[PDB]
């Protein structure tokens, strides 16, 4: 019989492990996104399962751009091959653009899943030894990711928090329950690569509960099959209320829980746009971001700066004010786009109620 070690980590910490681990949150996660979690469950799901819903979302973009299969009968092989729930009665078939990008979106969230699915199974060695850690510091440990917990008097404590007051919602804005610094090892190479890249940036990426171990696992990523309004790259917000959309919000006793990241990016040369442009796959020549302005902005006047690893990193500080160049815009609330994953680096990882 193997001895449990103590939990080495933090209240806090832990919940946090426990949150984004939670068999329960997956399950409500797959139940929110129409799956049949009966019919697939956690450790069931495969990647070879989500490869072949790939292949058949594909077929479906192809047959929706000659005697080919129908979209009824593709769609049907879809849901064959990933079950889906809608009260036993037959799934809808896919055939529009923002119907396909949803299911292409779905699948993007299950294939984080599986990932800590596969994260979490136990390895040869922890067979054989006769101690094991306590499974929350083990679950840490998997992540091979940092997280120190902030208190009060962190340098950069307020001004994370006045990024978040100043830019989220006017009337319920969320409310900051910790802040952790995350340091991602071996993000760090190939951040230190856009080192000359001037013009840096703190911004919000919000995503939901069931994607943040992923995260956290591997950095942001760009997958084939994403997409968007700006194309397929990196999304993030510079209003927190934009990126605060995104967070599905999970029930814990009588409140919600989520969880947003601040990432430092390097948007070196930015090229504007005004207008969606979902083909996009890079900046265009001799730019190294792409933002889609909003009609509004973060008041640039009262921009910040905080020194992460030696470098200068504008963090707004202001609420959002008109931007008449681009009142016409069809974003609402600028989109910050990158297309190399490497132009990125995680700083921080907010709680929210
Ligand atoms: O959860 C996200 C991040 C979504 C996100 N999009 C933005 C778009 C513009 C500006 C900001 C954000 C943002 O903070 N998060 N991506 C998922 C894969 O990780 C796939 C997905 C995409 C859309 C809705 C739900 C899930």
């Amino acid at each position: 019989m193997k001895r449990v070690q103590p939990c080495s980590l933090d209240p806090a910490t832990q919940k946090l492990i426990t949150n984004i681990f939670s068999k329960e949150m997956f399950k409500n996660t797959m139940a929110l996104m129409d799956l049949d979690v009966k019919k697939m469950p956690l450790g069931k799901l495969s990647k070879q399962q989500i490869a072949r819903g790939f292949e058949a979302l594909e077929a479906l973009e192809e047959a929706l751009k000659d005697g080919g299969q129908s979209l009824e009968e593709l769609s049907s092989h879809f849901y064959t091959v990933i079950p889906h729930n809608f009260g036993h009665s037959q799934p809808p078939p896919i055939n529009s653009p923002e119907l396909l990008q949803a299911k292409k979106d779905m699948l993007l969230v299950l294939a984080d899943i599986e990932l800590a699915q596969a994260l979490q199974a136990v390895s040869e060695q922890e067979k054989t030894v006769e101690e094991v850690p306590h499974p929350l510091d083990r679950d840490y440990q998997l992540l091979k990711c940092q997280l120190q917990l902030l208190d009060s008097g962190a340098p950069e404590y307020k001004v994370i928090q006045t990024y978040l007051e100043q830019t989220g919602s006017n009337h319920r804005c969320p409310t900051l329950q910790h802040i952790w610094k995350v340091n991602q090892e071996g993000e760090e190479d190939r951040f230190q690569a856009h080192s000359k890249l001037g013009n840096r940036k703190l911004l919000w990426h919000g995503t939901n509960m069931a994607v943040v171990a992923a995260i956290l696992t591997s950095g942001l990523r760009i997958m084939p099959h994403s997409g968007g309004r700006v194309g397929k790259g990196i999304y993030f917000a510079s209003e927190n209320s934009k990126s605060a959309g995104y967070v599905i919000g999970m029930k814990c006793g009588a409140h919600h829980v989520g969880y947003m990241f601040l990432g430092e990016v390097a948007l070196g040369r930015e090229h504007h746009i005004n207008t969606d442009n979902p083909s996009l796959k890079s900046p265009p020549p001799g730019f190294d971001s792409v933002i889609a302005r909003g009609h509004t902005e973060p008041d640039p006047t009262q921009d910040t700066e905080l020194e992460l690893d030696g470098q200068q990193v504008v963090v707004p500080q202001g609420q959002p004010v008109p931007c008449p160049e681009f009142s016409s815009s069809t974003f609402s609330q600028s989109e910050y786009l990158i297309y190399q994953e490497s132009q990125c680096r995680l700083r921080y990882l907010l709680e929210v109620h």
